[PDB]
């Protein structure tokens, strides 16, 4: 089934998911000299003070930190969005080496990793309904570069040893996602898709301009995770990123 290796990787996904060759696929390269500054674009409103994290899980493709989304606790509003989008989970994509790992690129520059905070439009009532709609999800993407340690990331790094292999999960309460935000919330936005199967074209992408920095030893611990389940041959979970897709009939807008 799908993965990131030679035999089941991104170049093969269209055989099982024909929308892989669709008109609003993600990620894309953001060319900064062609993005249009749009003065109509409102500031983002990130209200994460009431976030309740529950669990961290290795799902064989990345690891997800899951949030309670039964009520409007942690939400995203404003920017290009109409309505309220609830945070349900975040995960990362990263590389085997510091010069690759992000899915979006900026003037073809690749970063060491990319954080995706996934939110769904509450007017559709549940998550499963929201992914079937063109404005169902909003994903906030943040680039990670290697430099100084990010204090707010260390609790995540410390629990990775307990979810080394696919299917493992651990309780992960009281984690505050505000510790993962850059100082500035300036952004680019465009209409796109999920970057993994099922590749549904339901996402409004909001990619922040400012990277956060993490240390070398923090990103090193991501690279020790396993794609495989326990008792199977070890394959290190690295390079779980999709390459940039054609922009086609789309415009990237900048808030700045
Ligand atoms: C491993 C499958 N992950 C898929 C399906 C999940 C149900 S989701 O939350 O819709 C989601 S969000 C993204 S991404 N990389 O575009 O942010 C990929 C996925
Ligand atoms: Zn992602």
């Amino acid at each position: 089934h799908w993965g990131y290796g030679k035999h089941n990787g991104p170049e093969h996904w269209h055989k099982d998911f024909p929308i892989a060759k669709g008109e609003r696929q993600s990620p894309v390269d953001i060319d900064t000299h062609t993005a249009k500054y749009d003065p109509s674009l409102k500031p983002l409103s990130v209200s994460y003070d009431q976030a309740t994290s529950l669990r961290i899980l290795n799902n064989g493709h990345a690891f997800n930190v899951e949030f309670d989304d039964s009520q409007d606790k942690a939400v995203l509003k404003g920017g290009p969005l109409d309505g309220t989008y609830r945070l349900i989970q975040f995960h990362f994509h990263w590389g085997s080496l510091d010069g690759q790992g992000s899915e979006h690129t900026v003037d073809k520059k690749k970063y060491a990793a990319e954080l995706h905070l996934v939110h769904w439009n509450t007017k559709y009532g549940d998550f499963g309904k929201a992914v079937q709609q063109p404005d169902g999800l909003a994903v906030l993407g943040i680039f990670l570069k290697v430099g100084s340690a990010k204090p707010g990331l260390q609790k995540v790094v410390d629990v990775l040893d307990s979810i080394k292999t696919k299917g493992k999960s651990a309780d992960f309460t009281n984690f505050d996602p505000r510790g993962l935000l850059p100082e500035s919330l300036d952004y680019w936005t465009y209409p796109g898709s999920l970057t993994t199967p099922p590749l549904l074209e339901c996402v409004t992408w909001i990619v922040l301009k400012e990277p956060i920095s993490v240390s070398s030893e923090q990103v090193l611990k991501f690279r020790k995770l396993n794609f495989n389940g326990e008792g199977e041959p070890e394959e290190l979970m690295v390079d779980n990123w999709r390459p940039a897709q054609p922009l086609k009939n789309r415009q990237i807008k900048a808030s700045f």
